[PDB]
């Protein structure tokens, strides 16, 4: 009803899911200013998403995101060079106007044999926190960070959602790939792949075998490998929306 209107309402706000959502409503809580009158019963999550609500509902115009992808692509280039850093998503293929930040990255130290290397990604963002770009977190583990941003306003732009994956060397380009999409293209792939006699995931590769049930994944050092190995000509980022 007008109610389940609130459940709706509500869960448009990152961090309110909806068992996250239902039980805010068992507490009376339903509009928003409901939610500024009651921060303490939110998470920092909820909170921040709270914080920015409207901002999170605007788009991001490439010509941002192109600025955002400078600032960061020339940071994490000053703490060490030998750091990979991919700005993936619908901006990655060509997109005139994205929704947050999804930034992939990886270093050579960092393999998915090592598995600990939370100060990898801590420093990067850190340096962001310095640079005033990045501006709150919601949400940060040893390999993704999920936050706000803002470009740096000369005067003001809108707050907008950047995560940032720390991804192990070798997994890295089954990542970009996965990363980039669509999900057709991904799906398709994935497809072709199979008749190849080939596993795809967004880690690895992996030739089959009988029965089925079978792997052992292949290196990728580039995304162009994984075309190779299903033989493929290479889609460049565009032509990637099926
Ligand atoms: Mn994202």
């Amino acid at each position: 009803d007008d109610t389940s209107s609130s459940i709706n309402f509500l869960t448009r706000v990152t961090g309110i899911g909806p068992s996250a959502a239902r039980k805010l409503v068992d507490e009376g809580i339903k509009t928003l200013e409901d939610l500024r009158k009651n921060e303490d019963k939110l998470n920092h999550h909820q909170r921040i998403g709270l914080k920015y609500f409207e901002d999170f509902e605007k788009r991001i115009p490439r010509e941002e995101m192109l600025q955002m992808q400078d600032i960061v692509l020339n940071e994490v280039k000053k703490l060490d060079p030998e750091y990979i850093a991919t700005v993936c998503g619908s901006f990655r293929r060509g997109a005139e106007s994205s929704g947050d930040m999804d930034v992939l990255l990886t270093h050579p130290n960092f393999t998915s044999e090592s598995s600990k290397q939370p100060k990898l990604l801590h420093r990067v963002v850190e340096q962001l926190q310095k640079v005033r770009f990045i501006t709150d977190t919601l949400s940060k583990g040893e390999t993704k960070f999920m936050g706000v941003c803002q470009l740096p306003s000369e005067n003001e732009y809108p707050h907008r959602r950047i995560d940032i994956r720390l991804i192990p060397k070798d997994q890295y380009y089954c990542g970009v790939l996965y990363f980039t999409g669509s999900d057709i293209f991904n799906k398709n792939m994935r497809a072709h792949a199979l008749e190849k006699g080939f596993t795809i995931n967004e880690y690895t590769i992996r030739p089959l075998g009988v029965t089925g049930v079978a792997g052992e994944p292949l290196p990728v050092d580039s995304e162009q490998d994984i075309f190779d190995y299903i033989q493929w000509r290479y889609r460049e980022p565009k032509d990637r929306s099926e």
